[PDB]
C-alpha cells in the first residue's frame, strides 16, 4: 500500500489560505467560506510519487493566529517536512516569513524541518504585493524551493505537496533522514 508516511506541517500567518491550501490537496474542493483554525486540524493523502511507489502523508493544518503559536509550536518536533505560506496579496505575512523560519530554525531535533517556501492566492495576480524575485531570494538565502499555489483555482497545490514528498524521499533513501525512536516524522 505505501513505503513510508511522512508528517509534514504547514504553517504560516492567520488569513493566508493554510486551511484552503490543504483542503484543494486531501478533498479536491475550494472552501468559499473557512473558519480560522484552532490548533492543529489533521488532513491525511496518499501520493504515488513514481508508478507503483506511494507516500502516505500525514498533515498537520496548524493555526496562523498568535495566541495559538504554543499548540502550533508543540508540532514542530514530530514533523519531517512542511510547507511555510505567506499571501502574495498580503506583504505584512511575506515581512513575518523570515520570523517563521527563524523559529523554526530553533526545532531542529531530530533534524531541520524539510520546508518549502510558498506565495499563496496566486490567482489574485492583479493584487500582487510581493514579486516572485524577491521571494525566489527569500527562499535560496534560507536554502529552500519557492512555489506559488491557488486553493481557488488549483494552480500547483498537487505539485507543491508531490515536490516536497520527493525531496523527503530522496533524503531517505541518502539515509540523511531515518525513522528514529519516538519520533512520528517517518515512519515504514
Ligand atoms: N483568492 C483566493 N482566496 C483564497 C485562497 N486560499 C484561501 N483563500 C481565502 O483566504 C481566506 C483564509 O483562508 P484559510 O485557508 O482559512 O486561511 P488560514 O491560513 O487557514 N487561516 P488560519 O491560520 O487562521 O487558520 C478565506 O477567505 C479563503 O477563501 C486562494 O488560493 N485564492
Ligand atoms: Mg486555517
Amino acid at each position: 500500500i505505501w513505503l513510508y508516511q511522512f508528517r509534514l506541517i504547514v504553517i504560516g500567518d492567520s488569513t493566508v489560505g493554510k486551511s484552503c491550501l490543504i483542503r484543494r490537496f486531501t478533498e479536491g474542493r475550494f472552501a468559499q467560506v473557512s473558519d480560522p483554525t484552532v490548533g492543529v486540524d489533521f488532513f491525511s493523502r496518499l501520493v504515488e510519487i513514481e508508478p507503483g511507489k506511494r507516500i502516505k502523508l500525514q498533515i498537520w493544518d496548524t493555526a496562523g493566529q498568535e495566541r495559538f503559536r504554543s499548540i502550533t509550536r508543540a508540532y514542530y518536533r514530530n514533523s519531517v517536512g512542511g510547507l511555510l505560506l505567506f499571501d502574495i496579496t498580503n506583504r505584512r505575512s511575506f515581512q513575518n516569513v523570515h520570523e517563521w523560519l527563524e523559529e523554526t530554525k530553533v526545532h531542529v531535533q531530530p533534524y531541520q524541518i524539510v520546508f518549502v517556501l510558498v506565495g499563496h492566492k496566486c490567482d489574485l495576480d492583479t493584487q500582487r504585493q510581493v514579486t516572485r524575485h524577491e521571494a525566489e531570494k527569500l527562499a535560496a538565502a534560507y536554502g529552500m524551493k519557492y512555489i506559488e499555489t491557488s486553493a481557488r483555482d488549483a494552480i500547483n497545490v498537487e505539485k507543491a505537496f508531490t515536490d516536497l514528498t520527493r525531496d523527503i524521499y530522496e533524503l531517505v533513501k541518502r539515509g540523511e533522514i531515518t525513522i528514529q525512536e519516538g519520533w512520528e516524522g517517518v515512519k515504514s
